[PDB]
């Protein structure tokens, strides 16, 4: 998969399950239109979000529902949605892992960028 | 001030300078409303962005520039920007610091919530 | 494996390729009695470490060299290694991923711990 | 000072207040010596470990006791300790922050070095 996204959780030591996401794109007038969602599995993992051929060159949003998913677990927590915002394939195809570690009043986010 | 923002490199082992932050509120339409901005200071803080009287409840949208910082140091990064997104609650504690901690393919956030 | 290893790089945003790793127990005096060791592959993981059996209740140090690490890549770091130091299998059998994410000066650890 | 310490609490939003922290230096036998502790205080912050006179070039460690912190919160934790391992060189900035943000199960640690 071009775009795979990675979930985990940092209170508990495990994968985030069931967390939704949401990926858009921007388009030409400048508005996001929506482009693929999904929900981790349970190794807090989202596969199948797009294609090489439907992955063009573009600014993407991976919006990740970390309020959702809190407000399952009986925390109340500080942000809305973590949000990740990157230029892609832009000298050609690559690879995408965004990943995320969530804690009630904090996140980290990194990239992974591969060449195939 | 009831909203502080601080902005730390994880490259250089420093503070972010110079590095531009604009915050919106939510509108009732769901449109970002411009609510304030400015760059951060030498200890990569900014203070003075609002006052208690106008940072009522809602949700805002702290967004920190990465790309452009990077960019002047010559670094090539991921991330078009840092989005942070949140709920002010009058329930809470009453000031609130947005922290990022940045490097060129990551970033760290978290909210410091005191009274 | 019971016990593996992931680390990632931040400034690149690839996997963090050839870090040595270094695993300590501690014994019964007290003392880091050297347990398992080895080098992340190219997918910035290290498995086979240590068996079931092997990977007794105890208090663990995982010790990563990112210092070395640094210093091949012409960045003088800040850290000596990221150690990681936790109790083990002291409920049974777990199956335990340490992920580090790095940066010159600084750095991210998580925990994932499984039951089989 | 030269050393400073600064604990959050990435679970409450918070400062991690009365974190025991102990600094150790390297001893020429490659033994770690005692060298500073305290507690954090109310903001988070550990301030007075040292003077710039002890404070020589050398490898540092320090540790946090986050395990005695997650416990006394009633919440079960990973790690024995954050352990923070570096080298102080003159030739760099002179005081260092030693930040370190805390979860049961991860914890993130940057150096903010300045002069
Ligand atoms: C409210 C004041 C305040 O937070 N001061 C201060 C001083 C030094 C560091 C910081 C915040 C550090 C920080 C440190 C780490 C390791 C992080 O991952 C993040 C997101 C932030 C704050
Ligand atoms: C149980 C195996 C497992 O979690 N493998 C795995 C695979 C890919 C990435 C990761 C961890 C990514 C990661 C991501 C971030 C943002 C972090 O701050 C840290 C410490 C780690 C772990």
């Amino acid at each position: 998969c071009p775009l795979m996204v990675k979930v985990l959780d940092a209170v508990r030591g495990s994968p985030a399950i069931n967390v939704a996401v949401h990926v858009f794109r921007k388009a030409a007038d400048d508005t996001w239109e929506p482009f693929a969602s999904g929900k981790t599995s349970e190794s807090g993992e989202l596969h199948g979000l797009t294609t090489e051929e439907e992955f063009v060159e573009g600014i993407y949003k991976v919006e990740i529902d970390t309020k959702s998913y809190w407000k399952a677990l009986g925390i109340s927590p500080f942000h809305e949605h973590a949000e990740v915002v990157f230029t892609a394939n832009d000298s050609g195809p690559r690879r995408y892992t965004i990943a995320a570690l969530l804690s009630p009043y904090s996140y980290s986010t990194t990239a992974v960028v591969t060449n195939p």
